């Protein structure tokens, strides 16, 4: 026998686990429309140097890489903003921007599970806060329409421009920053000691220490001043949410920075308010990725990526999930072999008005038909018996007793 | 600068070519949904021993293979019916039947293009042909919807059974069959080489060639009976067929057998009836696979694979792929940015409604907004100004000249 199991760290999606999985999508997708966003997809498979950051990030320290036979350095991909603004790059000149794209790709890791997909949404070429005031709405968007209150979860909102002030004041070369941030993040003191080695002194580290405590925008206001851009940035961003109607849904976190190398200015991430789950999602913006990339132009963007393995664990505890059953609108029954010609012209105009339709296959008795058409969630049963045919008839039962009903009124 | 091409052999969609394959997707999800198959999918990566097949199709041949860090042997999936092979193992018992159960996963290949999506459709546990009829009538509705005619293309049927007695009567072991089929496939000098290579008499390879060519039903049932299995099912077919409606899309074909090893029954494949194309989709009949993968009961499976790539050049040729531009309902136009609290508001509304909205995100002009919200395709912008908020309305423009409307009208 055949090993059943899926490879290591990896899931099926038999009907059952893909009818969850397909609510879900279709939250995201829907929600993605309702933002005026547009899908793209790009290849699982991408080069190994796109990503190649240098700054000890634990998503390509934990990437999923092999040689091809002719010896190219290939990975899975571990995230799909890399392979966006390859996309955008190769672009160039010829994009029209504002963009506003997404994609639901699937995503992987070597180390526990190896694979997740990744409802991943990005704004390209809005300078001002106002793209991830709409993204952090798009999360909500999508959470809420899944049956979730701001009573179940929220967005904690930071700016990265905070720290790098308290950073750039210490004389700590820009290059650092990056690596900061990576460290910053793992608060989940052991970090401590990882910013020494990054060589800072202790002063520094006190500092970085003192901001991320900070507990309102008020409190960096105090200590950068009201003009510095993250406060104002922060004070717009809310101001905009607040107008849209999600303002309990989001707030401020002085200690959320996210452990990507490349987000530049506000970062957030998604919560459930019980403190029971890891991050529903997260994002940021990130302005230099482009250039980095080799873009002659700087090109502004931000994004988020949302996983599907959290949010779905959230919705369990919450009783948000219940089984959805298949259905299909009615299953067509041939009284027996001798009928199963006019049941296949029955079939035919029942599909050619719009609606999901079986024909029994195997050979079987009018009962075990009936049954099998309830166990696959019939909303109809439409027995072709001889009697009713030389009439111009079928005999017509609904699952959700006994009618007979002229060939053409069955639609 | 990083590389904006893809790896080799594989494929960007940016949103215009997105909007493609998303056109083609809905017609395979929505034929599927029609014809009450119901959604699974299951991990790219499988181990290679599911593969494995000793019959040197060129399938197993051209397969994307690689170590783990761990040492073990995967794949990237060639082909799903593997997969579902699994998965219907490991439910064993558990799995009610008949199934019917479609996936549209991509599948590679290593040698070109190394990547492929392709829709997978499988009846699982029936024993008779109206399962091949089912499948091939979906395979039609899906070309139908997609604007194709039977003058367009049509679906070639065989079954591999009038070959089998044919081998069988020439007292070929039954282990030869699959290799057989898989050379016979290749389709004359040089396919009758590999025969005698594999083990055949010429005058063994003579009634291969001949029973190739028979060009009708009734040519077979004079070589082999009428009552053989294969005429008997082949009638049955195409009478069904016939009564389904979709008699001019199918006809028989005594040469194809298609390059799988495990096709027992009945074959076919799709086709322009131009001659200018690969084939469009193949499948058949497999009841022995999962017999070969350990199952204690023998399992009666039929399905085919429908690849994205020649449906898409054939659909180029008849001008049926139109470019499909974005369109979003509509664009929310800030006068200034001291309307933009206001105008997201509006927007909230907009979207709560079920709509699909923008609102303009950097800081322009109104004219500049009117032509992005033409750019992106917008039914309708709305223009949120300082005066007609006081009168608690907005101006609407449609796009396909300027009225004011009340906030709670504009859905
Ligand atoms: N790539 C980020 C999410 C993201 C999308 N866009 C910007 N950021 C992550 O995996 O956490
Ligand atoms: N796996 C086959 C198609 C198929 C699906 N189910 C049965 N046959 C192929 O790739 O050609
Ligand atoms: O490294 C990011 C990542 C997280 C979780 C999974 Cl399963 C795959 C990738
Ligand atoms: O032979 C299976 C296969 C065929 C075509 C592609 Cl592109 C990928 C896989």
């Amino acid at each position: 026998m055949v090993e059943t199991e899926p490879v290591q760290g990896c899931r099926d999606f038999p009907p059952e686990a893909m009818r969850c999985r397909r609510h879900l999508f279709d939250v995201f997708h829907a929600t993605a429309k309702t933002f005026g966003f547009e899908e793209y997809d790009a290849p699982v498979l991408e080069s190994e140097e796109l990503y190649i950051r240098k700054a000890g990030e634990e998503i390509t320290e934990q990437m999923f890489n092999f040689i091809t036979k002719g010896g190219h350095r290939v990975a899975l991909r571990p995230e799909m903003t890399p392979s966006l603004a390859r996309l955008l790059l190769g672009k160039g000149r010829s994009l029209l921007l504002p963009a506003k794209w997404y994609s639901i790709p699937q995503c992987w890791r070597y180390e526990r599970r190896r694979e997740h997909y990744q409802w991943n949404m990005d704004i390209v070429g809005v300078k001002s806060v106002s793209a991830e005031v709409e993204l952090v709405c798009a999360a909500c968007w999508a959470m809420r329409s899944l049956g979730l209150s701001s009573k179940d979860v929220g967005i904690k909102v930071n700016s990265r421009k905070v720290l790098q002030t308290v950073v750039e004041q210490a004389g700590v070369t820009s290059d650092k920053f990056a690596p900061v941030c990576v460290i910053v993040d793992k608060m989940e003191e052991e970090v401590e000691a990882q910013l020494a080695v990054l060589g800072l002194e202790p002063t520094v580290v006190d500092a970085i220490t003192t901001t991320l405590s900070l507990k309102s925008i008020d409190e960096i206001a105090q200590r950068v001043g009201e003009e510095h851009e993250a406060v104002k940035e922060l004070r717009q961003f809310f101001e905009q949410v607040e107008a849209y109607g999600y303002g309990d849904w989001v707030l401020f976190d002085a200690s959320v920075v996210r452990g990507l190398a490349y987000y530049t200015g506000i970062v957030f991430e998604g919560f459930d308010r019980e403190g029971k789950f890891r991050a529903l999602c997260g994002g940021g913006r990130y302005d230099n990725l482009l250039t980095t990339y080799g873009s002659p132009t700087p090109i502004p963007c931000a994004g988020f990526g949302f996983g599907d393995c959290v949010i779905v664990e959230l919705l369990q505890e919450k009783r948000l999930l219940p089984d959805i059953p298949h259905v299909v609108d009615d299953v067509v029954i041939p009284f027996d072999e001798s009928m199963r010609p006019h049941a296949l012209a029955v079939l035919r105009r029942l599909r050619d008005a719009g609606r999901s339709a079986d024909i029994i296959l195997d050979k079987k008795k009018v009962v075990q038909a009936f049954n099998y058409a309830d166990r696959v969630g019939a909303v109809r049963a439409v027995l072709v018996a001889p009697e009713e045919w030389e009439r111009g008839e079928v005999q017509v039962k609904m699952l959700r007793r006994g009618f007979a009903v002229p060939l053409d009124r069955l639609v």
